[PDB]
């Protein structure tokens, strides 16, 4: 068919591959899109995949339209539909997940690994099945969640690696000769949204360290940023310096806390 | 200095046991004491009875304030039941065995808490004690595995093992005083407080299936609960590698097939099975 590829979802990861087949593999008369619904068509903190397709002469589509197309790649990165995969004539279907799977399947995965006390993350390229995030592992990419890194730091970490695994892999997609492997399930996790209360009420009867993920979880400005009594916090630094144990005091600009392991926090409120 | 060398404090097999070692290989009874937990009422049940052991040979029950003034004695703690305040003590030789791989999993239940935030494996610590909770320095750590199918009561009893293991193995260290060890990270760091579980578990079947399997297993403990399913009480949980089907749910007379959100097949076998 004349149309080969269908790009899926939003912000730079989706308008940065999409430029990228555009520069090296397809012209527009091959591409269509299909933004996310909440795409306002203007960039914000993130580019928008509709505004780039429409200033690129790629028409827009929805799922119904490209259901029949013999052989289209379609490609999620960062799509808000669960695909039914007998929907479609062509079994070229793929997303790019921001986790280290088997591990954090589902959602908020800036959040969750975070929250569950991880030191790492990374993407993940995958076959698309019905089931959310669960088929067949193409490629991956593991990377650091640093010791103060908040979960936009690691949201941010998933754009940059999520763009450049994408990079790597979609010639070998493209020519459909990439390998695969079926997910084990041994650690296998799933997050909904059912599973997580943005307004998040900290545990301090924990370890500095938990209590210090608690928090840095949640920081996203653009989003967010838990609270501690009545204050916001912009960064939380964790130091291996003990303290005593459970300290809390609040200063002007921050506050000096420790969980039940003693080692010295230091939350930051925003200016 | 003094006649008494050594306290064992605390309850169940792993006590009894270091107790029965350190009396046959290295002290004579009456150069020993123990402090039993305020619940061991001297009976021999699913474990041995601390203050019965010390009954039936003839070693004495103290209290903790009848060995703060010994120089030098030696403080072990086995599932003991009391925090210690060590400028109580004279002594700095002030021990504990803590039933995981720490620094992870700090403070209770430490044969639920791993499985439901779905590790694979587990271990026993000895360390110094200090004023925190399972927070002083490492002397020596046994990890081992928890099989995918074993329950919370089967990882309890491998604490129970590997913990009288990792004491028979450093005793002579402690007693000599030469053991070295290391202080515990911040990092990995973690902590559970009674608050933190509730035994009675509403699973969240929507879940993976590895998910829901580690919330069945972790609460099964018969001598204190059994996981509850459409109101029939399970006893064990097996999950296998063969895909069924996302989200299955069927109740049989005899147990539960199941899939979480990844399709893998759980049977959760009911009590109630001949
Ligand atoms: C909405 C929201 C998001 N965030 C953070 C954590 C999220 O990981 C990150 C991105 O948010 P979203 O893109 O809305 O949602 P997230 O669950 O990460 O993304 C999933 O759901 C999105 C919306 O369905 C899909 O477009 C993505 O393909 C899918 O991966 O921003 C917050 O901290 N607070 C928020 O309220
Ligand atoms: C009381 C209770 C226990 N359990 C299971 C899981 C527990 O890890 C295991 C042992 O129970 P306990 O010895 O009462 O509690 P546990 O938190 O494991 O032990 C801590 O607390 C004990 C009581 O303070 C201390 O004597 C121990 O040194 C300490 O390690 O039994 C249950 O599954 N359900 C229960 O209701
Ligand atoms: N079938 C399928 N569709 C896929 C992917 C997949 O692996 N399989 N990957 C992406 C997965 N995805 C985003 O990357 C995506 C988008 C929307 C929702 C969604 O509708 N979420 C609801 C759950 C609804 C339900 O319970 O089924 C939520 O958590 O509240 C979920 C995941 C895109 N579509
Ligand atoms: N300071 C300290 N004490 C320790 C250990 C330790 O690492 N540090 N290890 C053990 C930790 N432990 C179990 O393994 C354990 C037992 C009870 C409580 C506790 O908090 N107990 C009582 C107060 C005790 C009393 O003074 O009588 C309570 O809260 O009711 C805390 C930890 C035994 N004691």
């Amino acid at each position: 068919h004349m149309i080969k590829i269908c790009i899926a979802g939003k912000n730079n990861i989706a308008v940065n591959s999409l430029q990228f087949i555009l520069k090296n593999y397809f012209e527009a008369d091959q591409i269509v899109v299909i933004p996310n619904k909440n795409d306002k068509g203007i960039d914000s903190w993130q580019k928008s995949l509709l505004k780039f397709a429409l200033d690129n002469n790629i028409k827009i589509v929805t799922l119904d339209e490209i259901y029949n197309i013999e052989q289209i790649i379609f490609f999620s990165l960062e799509f808000d539909q669960i695909i039914k995969i007998e929907n479609f004539k062509s079994d070229r279907l793929f997303n790019i997940h921001f986790s280290a799977l088997p591990k954090y399947k589902g959602v908020f995965t800036s959040i969750t690994p975070i929250l569950n006390n991880e030191l790492e993350s990374g993407v993940t390229l995958h076959r698309i099945d019905n089931g959310i995030d669960t088929g067949n592992i193409i490629d991956q990419h593991c990377f650091p969640i640093d010791i103060n890194d908040t979960a936009r730091d690691l949201y941010f970490n998933y754009l940059k690696y999520g763009e450049s695994i994408f990079k790597k892999n979609i010639q070998t997609i493209i020519n459909n000769s990439y390998k695969d492997l079926k997910q084990t399930n041994i650690n296998s996790s799933y997050f909904s949204r059912k599973d997580i209360n943005l307004v998040h009420k900290i545990n301090f009867k924990k370890t500095s360290f938990e209590i210090h993920n608690q928090i840095r979880a949640f920081i996203f400005q653009e989003y967010q940023l838990p609270i501690i009594n009545n204050s916001k916090i912009i960064k939380s630094i964790l130091a291996n310096e003990f303290i005593g144990y459970n300290v809390f005091e609040e200063f002007e600009n921050y506050f000096i806390i420790s969980g039940i392991d003693g080692f010295k926090i230091i939350a930051q409120k925003l200016n």
